[PDB]
Parts: C-alpha cells; sequence; structure tokens
C-alpha cells in the first residue's frame, strides 16, 4: 500500500442507508465537502458533487441501486455507502461491489458522517486510494 | 490506414443492447445479411451466421455476457455490439473488451441497424478491417 | 532459431495492462521468478527484480508510461507487457516501443502469467532473446 499520486475521482455517488432523521442532507453535504478538501490536499482530488445521492433502506436495495448506478452514470468510479452501524447492508455492499460489478465501494459509519474528523476522512481517503 | 486484404471473419457474435421492441430479430437478421454481402464484395468476408446473438440490457450485463462469449467460443474474432444511442454501455464495452477480457468489439448505433445504408455498412467494415488487420 | 549466448538482462520492467483482479501480485511475482529460473538455465540470466512493475489501463496509458520508463531507468533493456488478449493496446504498444521510443518490448498474454508452463516460459524466453541480441 504505497500511496498513489495520479488519481482523480470525477464520477462518484453516495448511497445513504442510515435514516435521514439521523443523517440529514446537511450532514451529507458537509461530509462531502470535507472529504473533497482532504482528498485535494493528499493529491487524489474528488472533483465535483456526487452524480447521485439518495437514501435507501434494506440490504436488498443494494444490488438494484448499484446496477442502476452502473447503468446510468458512464464511467462511475466510486460509490460511498453510509451505514447505520452493524447491518446486513454491509455484507450486501461488499459482494456486489467487489465480486459482481467490479466498482470501487467504500463504506462509512453514520457516526463519522454526523460528526466528521480529519482522522476518519483520512482513513477513507487511504482506503479509496488503495481501491482506485 | 491501408485496407487489409485476405481477412476472413469466421467466428463472430452479436450482442444487442438496444431493446428488442425497437431492434427486433428481423431487423438484426436483415442487417446481418447486408453486412455479409458488402463485406464479401470488399474481400473481407464476414462469413456465416454469428455463433451467438442475444439481447441484453444495461452496462451491468456487459462483463457477464462477454465472459460467456470468451469462455464458450474459442477463436471468436469479433463482437458486434448494438447500442441504444448515448449510453454507459459504450464505455463499459470498451473497458471490458479492451482491458478486462481482451476481445475485439465493434459498436454500431441502433438506428443504423433499424435502417441500413451502404455508407454506414461501409463505415463498419472499414473499422472492423482496421481492428482485425 | 538463432539463440544468442552471453546476454544478461540487468534492467527490465513489467507493465501489466490486464486488470489486477485477474492478474494479481502473486501471479506476477510467481511468473517473474519462473521466468528468471528458465532464462538462467538457458544462459540468458535475468539478473534482478524488475526496476518497475505497475498496472495500467487503456491504449492512452502506453506512451506516457514508456516515456517515464525511458527517462527514469538508465539502460532499460526490456519491457515485458502483460495484455488480456486482442486489444488496441497491442497495436499501441508496438507503435510506441518500436517507432516512438526505441526500447525492446515483449508482450505476453495474461493467461500465461496466471498459470505458467515450461513450454510458454520457453516461448517467451526465445522471443526475449531474439529481441535483445543484436547491433
Ligand atoms: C463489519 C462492518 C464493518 N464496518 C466498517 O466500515 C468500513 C470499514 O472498513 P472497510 O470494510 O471499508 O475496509 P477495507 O479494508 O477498505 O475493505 P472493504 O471496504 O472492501 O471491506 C469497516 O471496518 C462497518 O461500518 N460496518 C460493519 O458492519
Ligand atoms: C465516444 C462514443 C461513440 N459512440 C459511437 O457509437 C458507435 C461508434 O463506434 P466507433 O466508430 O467509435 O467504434 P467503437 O466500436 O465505438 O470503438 P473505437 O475503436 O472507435 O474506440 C461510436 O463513434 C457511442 O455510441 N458512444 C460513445 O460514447
Ligand atoms: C492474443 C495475444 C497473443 N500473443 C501471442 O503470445 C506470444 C506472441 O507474441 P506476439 O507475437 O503477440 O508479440 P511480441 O512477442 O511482443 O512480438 P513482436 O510484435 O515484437 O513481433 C503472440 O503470438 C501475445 O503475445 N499477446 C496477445 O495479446
Amino acid at each position: 500500500k504505497q500511496f498513489h499520486t495520479g488519481i482523480e475521482i470525477k464520477v462518484w455517488a453516495i448511497a445513504c442507508f442510515a435514516p435521514q432523521r439521523q443523517c440529514t442532507e446537511v450532514h451529507l453535504k458537509s461530509f462531502t465537502e470535507q472529504l473533497r478538501k482532504i482528498s485535494r490536499d493528499a493529491g487524489m482530488p474528488i472533483q465535483g458533487q456526487p452524480c447521485f445521492c439518495k437514501y435507501a433502506q434494506g440490504a436488498d436495495s443494494v444490488e438494484p441501486m448499484f446496477r442502476h448506478l452502473k447503468n446510468t452514470y458512464a464511467g462511475l468510479q466510486l460509490v460511498v455507502v453510509i451505514l447505520p452501524g452493524k447491518t446486513p447492508v454491509y455484507a450486501e455492499v461488499k459482494r456486489v461491489g467487489d465480486t459482481v460489478l467490479g466498482m470501487a465501494t467504500q463504506c462509512v459509519q453514520m457516526k463519522n458522517v454526523q460528526r466528521t474528523t480529519p482522522q476518519t476522512l483520512s482513513n477513507l481517503c487511504l482506503k479509496i486510494n488503495v481501491k482506485l
């Protein structure tokens, strides 16, 4: 895991499986902007707003939503998935992204979106950097 | 460029990502016959019926279908991919064919399958000729 | 036919255009070591680990990567290029290596990296040997 310098993330999406009442739109947009800033400092810029950002409920929504993403957004590079703690959703994310569709997926715990820290944003960058 | 003489396309497939309701079997068979004729006349004959011809929908279908093709038809030379206009399918077809599986692919817009003209068939032949030549 | 004696391959690189998911690090390291062994037995020893070993994707990556290689690794003798099969990358590799930069490049199919046999390693040795011998 030597860090890669050449990465640019142009097309990406957010799928929020945490409840909106806990993880609101402002929490998500705040999170997005802070993630963009750190990714820029590290020389793996996330350009742009996500091309898609929706709430969803249930592990069974993962495959349909990811197929939808792949089928709708040309060149989609990354899906960031927000999770409400321990969940069957995580398992469903992993199999679909890593073994079915071959698309980079990164999960994040809702609590790190509600109150973001540079350390957790850094962790997410490093993981994305490895994946991409 | 230079056109290449002496190419023969013996094993080829059609993957149609345009909806069947717009691009029916008879449209595809008619298209195939016209392509056969012009390619023969130009001395790069696309010989025979395709070894495979199936509909699919979505960029997500590309990799599974092409893995199937690669694994089932040894000596597959070409996949002709019919596209429904602007689509994430094109990008995925190029990624899978050129990078993932290593398979020659030529895309064609559905509107040129629904009504063929000599000029669009010629375009397609020349592209195939360059790719396989 | 005409195998060349007395060649030593000291500076060489691997550029893998097959996806990592298909052609993993262990596949590449295993392939490298097997290639070194047979090439040593045949008297064209690969003296070291490659100076560079990276994944890349797309014909558009070829020229930049090869320029990097040429400019960074003095006396680079060989680039081994792993390809998934028929691909516009093959054409671009030949154009850039043979006409743009002038460095010896040898392509190999991903399936022969994933699982080696003595016969396919031998094939690749002979081709490397031919390209490197000369004035
Ligand atoms: C089991 C479980 C785990 N997590 C954590 O969230 C992502 C983080 O790490 P990750 O898996 O993303 O780490 P990674 O090495 O990049 O590998 P994968 O993401 O491909 O699995 C993981 O530790 C949850 O939030 N909920 C859960 O229920
Ligand atoms: C860039 C782009 C192009 N097209 C056009 O539709 C078929 C035609 O095919 P093309 O002659 O380009 O040949 P192709 O097999 O697409 O591949 P190349 O070998 O030219 O790269 C291509 O120009 C799309 O439908 N979507 C796109 O996003
Ligand atoms: C489909 C495919 C096949 N092969 C075969 O494997 C050895 C030999 O090698 P190739 O003649 O293709 O290429 P090469 O030695 O670098 O030769 P030159 O182009 O310098 O003559 C070629 O017959 C590839 O290597 N790459 C492929 O993708």
